[PDB]
């Protein structure tokens, strides 16, 4: 077995299990596994490179104890504090995503879960949205009810965001607040609401590459639509901002795995895209068919939304959102 041909199969129809040898997207040829991930991704994808964006919803003041979080509460960090955004703003900037041609768009806030009169000013935001804008809407709110997610389905919301963060193994040593099982649980839920789940995790926290693989395999299990691939940006303040930031090859070596192991999902460029060249352009030709684009939540943007795609339309890649396909 060698990449090219496993590439070959797996266009063909292969899919990777938990049982086949994983080791070997270790071991084998960096060069090789991405041009075959390339070539998974250009017949299970195609050149559609689906961009969306994010807005921090309500910053700071998390009672979670996630080791890599700005916005922990556990942790003193630069970041900003406040609740739940007047509509306003959130409108603002989902227009101003809309003007780029972003495919779509997210409120993402800081918390266990968004309950109560802030979930129903998310709703509320939602609705206005989806009445006024072409742009499509995710959520990422964290431990939320069937219930909920379906007042977010209904009121247009068509993705939910709940990374996995990290391996089972490795999840004691990033957050002992919550648990992996209790991500699962939320995964199901979008999954039986109809929605697009979009899941992925941090590399580089200090999980080994067999914790990296095995996110790709249960995400793999679970059919996820959309998994973010985020390197880690050490944040000053928290546990975590000492470590060293991980190589392009072997974030590379990721998302290449990654597109074998979820040949048919978007994989998505997400935090950390500064640590690639020029902005992530090898990723594009090495598995990836996605990214955020822009600012981030406590961070700045690795490049602006125009020249992420003027770079992948360069390339060959289609940006056109389907809003702006009027004939
Ligand atoms: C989506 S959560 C917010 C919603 C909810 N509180 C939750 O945890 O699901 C923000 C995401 O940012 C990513 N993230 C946070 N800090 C990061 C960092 N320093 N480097 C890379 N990714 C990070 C994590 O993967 C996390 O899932
Ligand atoms: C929520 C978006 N989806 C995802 O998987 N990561 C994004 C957020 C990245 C945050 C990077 C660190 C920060 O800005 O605090
Ligand atoms: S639960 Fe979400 S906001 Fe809270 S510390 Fe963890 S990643 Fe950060
Ligand atoms: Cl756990
Ligand atoms: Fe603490």
């Amino acid at each position: 077995m060698n990449p090219l041909t496993l590439a070959q199969e797996i266009i063909d129809g292969r899919r990777i299990t938990r049982e086949d040898d994983l080791s070997f997207f270790l071991t084998c040829d960096l060069d090789e596994l991405c041009e075959g991930a390339d070539r998974i991704r250009e017949a299970c994808i195609g050149d559609k490179v689906d961009l969306c964006s994010i807005i921090n919803g309500r910053s700071g003041r998390c009672p979670e104890d996630c080791k890599y979080c700005a916005q922990s509460a556990h942790h003193h960090t630069s970041c900003e504090v406040y609740n739940f955004l007047p509509e306003e703003k959130i409108l603002e900037a989902c227009k101003m995503n809309e003007s780029e041609g972003v495919d779509r768009f997210s409120i993402v806030t800081a918390g266990k879960a968004l309950t109560g009169k802030e979930f129903d000013q998310a709703i509320h935001a939602y609705e206005t949205m989806h009445r006024e804008c072409k742009i499509d809407l995710c959520a990422s709110m964290g431990f939320i009810s069937a219930e909920q997610l379906h007042r977010l389905h209904e009121a247009g919301v068509t993705s939910y965001h709940h990374n996995i963060e990290t391996s089972r193994r490795n999840f004691p040593n990033i957050c002992t607040t919550h648990t992996y099982d209790m991500k699962i649980e939320t995964l199901k839920k979008v999954k039986a609401e109809g929605m697009c789940a979009c899941s992925g995790g941090i590399i580089g926290m200090g999980e080994t590459w067999e914790d990296r693989l095995d996110m790709a395999i249960s995400l793999a299990e679970l059919g996820i639509d959309s998994i973010p691939i985020n390197a880690l940006m050490p944040i000053p303040g928290t546990p975590l901002e000492h470590l060293p930031e991980l190589s392009e090859p072997d974030i590379l070596r990721t998302i290449a795995f990654f597109r074998y192991i979820n040949p048919e999902a978007n994989i998505r460029l997400a935090a950390g895209r500064a640590l690639l060249t020029n902005d992530g352009e090898t990723a594009f030709k090495a598995g990836a068919s996605a990214s955020i684009t822009g600012n981030m939540l406590t961070t700045v943007a690795c490049a602006t939304i125009r020249s992420d795609r003027k770079m992948l339309a360069d390339m060959g890649r289609d940006v056109t959102p389907e809003y702006w396909k009027e004939v």
